[PDB]
């Protein structure tokens, strides 16, 4: 009921019905507009042909270009200040901070931001009001994960942009089709907004509206929702993508039982007929995609991709672990992606792909570094800054986090099970990261607190994922250290507490670096295609085969065990050297780096492995 006409929103609805709408969604919906105050509210129905009137709309308004050469494939220059995760402008809402992130004993926590209800309160009310003025609203239904799957959650993103709807369309299950499902069960609220509202007081660089001095990418896991403003790159307006699949689910996996990890998916099938699912968490930037999609050099062997970002996985019945990718596409980094390293990934962009901040050919092709691929005579490349751009300058042509946005289906190798709702087993863990010395290319734990241990003591160099920049190694447990959407400590208990299941079935945890160098600085492993010489180890170690050697960090395959053959000029030496004078160091600051960020929180557990490690690494 009303006094007057300002509280019911219909007769700004351009597609769609808000009688329609479950009850809970619908007052999601008008609560926002009338603080938002959008000119047009238009409710997403997934429809080809609202994506087609959509991109027709960002073309007509220098939003997105057209690909030309493709099929149905359409490019996206972003401001150069909105490009990627901001991950200091990342903030998690707790009544109490020992919610969020463990009380540091000395300084600042880095296993997440936390932030009061009080000081978000003030922080919210200084920037939505009113932010969408003379702007659509859409309404994007989307569900993660197979629908009526278990692990099948379901949001409500409402945005002013465009370039969202249609990336959503991507990466999530979008359109009516959820709302049937959710009826009037829960979703997570999300809000975005670019926050330019109109008329436009600050000028839009490459048609990209953003507000980097008020971006702010907050969750209320408490409440369910989640609140980006200011930025519209990726991470920050995809909000179903790290801010749900991982913030806000690891919270909830918590609570019901289960996991959410930032884990590719991919399963493996050897010549003997056997196929078993393994699950790798690496950083941003450290070859997840690479692996998910590799085209292995062994004969016999065949890779098919689950997913390459975001694992959802819980023990079932019969005591298995079980994943599922909750995304729909892939939204991974370009530069790198040649025809020798990733074929898959070449062959999966050709159409239905949305590019961001990659280069464009004169003949309405892609460039970028590292493609890999020669150019016909008198074709040009216009750089992601929409210049003239030659090979000759130093500005690179495809920003380093230039990323594709293409559906999973259409990849060529994707697994004949990705969207089958009951997972797929998982018989191995993966982990790794960018260590540039000291750490060999592969070895096994000796027991799952030991594996915990691995995880959690992760270190990589610093990539080109967050803003992070320079080379330096700082520590990232399980990949996660972006991601965490509670207490870090309480995190850890939670994975220990999986070896107590009644008739759990724990898979093998293995630490991969595919990035070992030399005193040259040159890498002593070719890896990707070949790294499938390192998961043919992992298989027989899952089968039970004789073929690992023990040592003071776990169990590294022994002589001659990895099929090298076709190599031979592999420094095997360096590879897997364990130096004492290493790994006393490494103990050192895995030790004051969780005495400091986990302090009272860390279990004991994961300090015993530490005291073990360290004993063992004295006894060389
Ligand atoms: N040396 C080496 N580099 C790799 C490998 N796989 C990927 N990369 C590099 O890492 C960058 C990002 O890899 P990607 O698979 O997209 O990482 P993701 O963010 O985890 O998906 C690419 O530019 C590649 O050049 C590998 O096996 N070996
Ligand atoms: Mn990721
Ligand atoms: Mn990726
Ligand atoms: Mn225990």
């Amino acid at each position: 009921p009303q006094l007057h006409n300002g509280l019911d929103f219909s007769a700004k609805v351009i597609q769609g019905s808000l009688d329609s709408l479950p009850q809970e969604v619908r007052k999601f919906v008008e609560g926002n507009a009338q603080l938002c105050q959008p000119e047009y509210i238009h409710i997403c129905d997934g429809s080809e042909e609202e994506y087609g009137r959509l991109l027709a709309h960002m073309q007509e308004e220098g939003v997105i270009r057209k690909l030309k050469k493709y099929d149905n494939c359409w490019l996206a220059l972003t401001d150069p200040r909105d490009v990627a995760r901001i991950e200091s402008k990342t903030v998690i809402i707790t009544q109490e901070q020992r919610d969020t992130v463990p009380i540091p004993k000395s300084g600042q926590s880095q296993l997440g931001r936390w932030m009061s209800e009080e000081d978000f309160e003030k922080a919210f009310n200084a920037r939505f009001p009113g932010c969408m003025k003379g702007r659509t609203m859409y309404v994007i239904p989307f569900s993660m994960g197979p629908l009526g799957s278990p692990l099948a959650k379901i949001g409500i993103e409402l945005t002013d942009s465009p370039y969202v709807v249609a990336s959503m369309r991507i990466m999530t299950r979008m359109g009516t089709s959820v709302l049937e499902a959710l009826g009037d069960g829960e979703f997570i609220k999300c809000l975005h907004s670019v926050g330019c509202p109109l008329p436009l007081k600050k000028p839009l660089v490459n048609n990209w509206a953003c507000n980097p001095e008020l971006t702010l990418i907050a969750h209320l896991p408490d409440r369910r929702e989640i609140i980006s403003f200011g930025s519209g790159y990726g991470g920050n307006s995809l909000l179903g993508k790290k801010c749900f699949a991982l913030r806000i689910a690891s919270r909830l996996a918590k609570e019901e039982g289960w996991l959410a990890e930032h884990m590719l998916i991919l399963g493996i099938t050897n010549p003997e007929g056997k196929k078993k699912y393994l699950a790798a968490a690496f950083p941003s930037a450290c070859g997840k995609t690479n692996l998910a999609m590799m085209n292995p050099t062994l004969p016999g062997w065949k890779v098919e991709c689950v997913g390459d970002d975001i694992a959802w996985m819980k023990f079932d019945a019969q005591g298995n672990l079980r994943a599922i990718n909750p995304e729909n596409g892939f939204f991974g980094v370009a530069p790198g992606t040649s025809v020798k390293t990733n074929p898959n990934a070449i062959k999966t962009i050709q159409k239905n792909t949305i590019f961001t901040n990659v280069a464009e050919t004169s003949d309405g092709g892609v460039y970028w570094e590292g493609i890999d691929e020669p150019l016909a005579p008198g074709v040009t490349i216009t750089s992601w800054k929409n210049k003239e751009w030659r090979p000759q300058d130093e500005e690179p042509c495809a920003h380093p986090n230039s990323r594709f946005c293409t559906p999973a289906s259409q990849c060529p190798i994707i697994d004949p099970a990705w969207e089958s709702p009951e997972g797929v087993p998982i018989e191995g863990i993966i982990f790794g990261g960018r260590r540039p010395a000291g750490v060999p290319l592969v070895y096994e734990a000796l027991s799952w607190q030991h594996g915990v241990f691995v995880g959690a003591a992760m270190r990589s160099e610093a990539t080109a994922a967050a803003e992070h920049k320079g080379k330096v190694i700082m520590h990232d447990p399980f990949a996660m250290r972006p991601f965490f959407g509670y207490n870090f400590g309480k995190y850890l208990a939670h994975w220990l507490s999986m070896a107590h299941r009644p008739a759990a079935k724990l898979p093998k945890i293995f630490h991969v670096n595919w990035f070992r160098k030399d005193k040259n600085g040159k890498f002593l492993w070719p890896g990707f295609g070949e790294n499938s010489r390192v998961l043919e180890w992992m298989f027989g170690r899952i089968e039970g085969e004789d073929s690992a050697k023990l040592t003071p960090i776990g169990y590294v395959p022994k002589e001659d065990a990895l099929n090298l053959k076709g190599l031979g000029d592999v420094n095997v030496e360096e590879l897997f050297g364990i130096s004492k004078e290493f790994w006393e160091k490494e103990v050192e600051e895995i030790d004051k780096y969780l005495e400091d960020q986990v302090n009272a929180d860390l279990p004991y557990e994961i300090e015993r492995e530490l005291r073990a490690l360290k004993q063992r690494i004295s006894q060389m």
